[PDB]
């Protein structure tokens, strides 16, 4: 049977879920309990964490513009997701998506992770660039698994303290 229902109009779905595609929620998963995790991500949202995804991530910036802060070949880089852009991120490339525009919408597609395949979330020192803190998580449900992780980082000057230069990371904002 059609476990995930019939086809439906995507722009209309996005318009209908617009109140969820802005703070405080910011994103909405299209289908539940599927192998492909299909999400629409709105804005505005800025963040300081880098994601280490053990699988690929596909992006299609449908409305508005956004960008990814990246670590590529040991250097800080930026990949712009201009409206209309698509992009495929290889596994383990550290990325911190920034979504400055209200009313923006990006299709993001990921895969469910098998047991034992973990995701990393990392923060880096603004002063010297050294890794400050890394948490590894078996990512089953983004909504329950992720906010407390970020919250525990922000609340702890110990976790935010750079092991190299001693500078305390600013936490939630930079
Ligand atoms: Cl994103
Ligand atoms: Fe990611
Ligand atoms: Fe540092």
């Amino acid at each position: 049977m059609l476990t995930y229902g019939a086809p439906f109009n995507f722009p209309r779905w996005i318009d209908e879920h617009a109140h969820l595609l802005k703070p405080p929620v910011g994103n909405r998963q299209v289908w539940q309990d599927s192998d492909f995790i299909v999400t629409v991500v709105g804005g505005p949202n800025h963040r300081t964490d880098y994601h280490d995804d053990p699988l690929e991530e596909f992006f299609y910036q449908l409305r508005g513009n956004a960008y990814l802060n990246l670590w590529v070949d040991g250097r800080r880089e930026r990949a712009d997701l201009k409206e209309g852009d698509i992009f495929l991120l290889p596994p383990h490339v550290r990325h911190s998506p920034q979504r400055p525009e209200a009313g923006s919408a990006c299709l993001v597609i990921e895969r469910q992770r098998p047991a034992g395949m973990l995701d990393g979330f990392e923060w880096y020192c603004d002063a010297c660039g050294h890794l400050v803190h890394r948490v590894e998580v078996q990512l089953k449900s983004i909504v329950t698994d992720l906010p407390p992780l970020f919250e525990s980082f922000y609340a702890s000057e110990d976790k935010r303290r750079c092991p190299h230069c001693g500078q305390v990371h600013p936490g939630r904002a930079a």
